[PDB]
């Protein structure tokens, strides 16, 4: 691996507790769908870059719990690209949902020619977030005197978030891929 | 060990590696007007071991025959994770001698970004004959022994351009070529 971000796809066995944990989070809002398989994406370069950003965010945001496990539905065609590059380049960032049902919508996890749908269960560095708007290439400024320090993500509702928008590279790790059908 | 899950790794070949240049040179014999984005080696130990066991059996049965060929197979972007894990396993799978046949938008459909995908596949062609439409399996070799069948079917037995494989673990999708026009 010479920064190629090579990866391995590990299919989880249903007897593995990790499969049961991922299936339970998906099943909180998607229990009417049937899971065909859950795979773990093992991309060392992408993981190390994500972990370097998490450590920087942890040392900057004090008591804040910087990480959340969120859902991202995508088409079958984008899966090899997400496994290699993640989601790297309310805003022109990447959208993530708190609830799998939102991501299970056909507009996001479009059914392929065999009726299969794909949703990632992603580690996202949500950090410090605020309410956002349409035209954003980077999140808004925190302080007026210090505008270089910007928010980590933007959300639809700061008190009760249902979705998050990430704008930076290595802010999301596509840990699990859920393949399922209606 | 996998627990026979057929887990795989995708290794992007560096242009500085001879492997990239060998695959690129074979593709370029008929597709030098296209431009390669990347070449990836698919490393699936379970799929490989099963393919190698089929190769050993075919080598023991077919005498002087060169049982293996490196052929091309165009596919849509969406089928790539399925091929990487399951190969072309279960009216068979079509393979082309020349990459330009598989580079047709009918087989290697351009995705939303204009990327096209063709695999460079190790295929156990073995002993082959001319084939027709409705085949779930290849024809019989002998009438008294109908259980012994051809390994593959082709468009032309003397100058093959196309092959059809029907059995499991008969093809190993070794390289994935991502390219555009
Ligand atoms: C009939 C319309 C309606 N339409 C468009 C959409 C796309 N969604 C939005 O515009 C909502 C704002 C973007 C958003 O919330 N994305 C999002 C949020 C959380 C997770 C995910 C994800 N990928 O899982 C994606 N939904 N419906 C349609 C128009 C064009 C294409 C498809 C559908
Ligand atoms: C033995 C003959 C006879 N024949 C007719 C048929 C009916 N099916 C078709 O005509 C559809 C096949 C289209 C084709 O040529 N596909 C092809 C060939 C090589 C590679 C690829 C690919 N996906 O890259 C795709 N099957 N066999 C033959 C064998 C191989 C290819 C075409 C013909």
């Amino acid at each position: 691996d010479m920064k190629q971000q090579n990866f391995c796809v590990v299919e989880l066995l249903p007897s593995d507790p990790e499969y049961n944990t991922v299936a339970s989070k998906f099943n909180q809002t998607c229990s009417h769908f049937r899971i065909e398989k859950i795979e773990r994406i093992q991309n060392p370069d992408l993981w190390n870059s994500y972990q370097a950003k998490k450590k920087t965010m942890d040392a900057k945001n004090g008591q804040t719990m910087n990480e959340k496990q969120l859902f991202h539905g995508t088409d079958a065609g984008s899966v090899p690209h997400v496994n290699r590059n993640g989601f790297n380049r309310y805003g022109k960032g990447t959208y993530f949902a708190v609830n799998a049902n939102y991501s299970a919508n056909d507009t996001y996890s479009r059914p392929d020619a065999n009726g299969r749908k794909h949703v990632y269960y992603v580690r996202v560095l949500t950090g410090i977030y605020t309410h956002g708007n349409h035209s954003l290439i980077v999140p808004p400024s925190k302080n007026p005197q210090n505008p270089t320090d910007l928010y980590d993500t933007v959300t639809d509702n700061v008190h009760h978030p249902s979705l998050f928008v990430a704008f930076y590279d290595y802010q999301a790790y596509p840990e699990y891929l859920i393949t399922f059908r209606k």
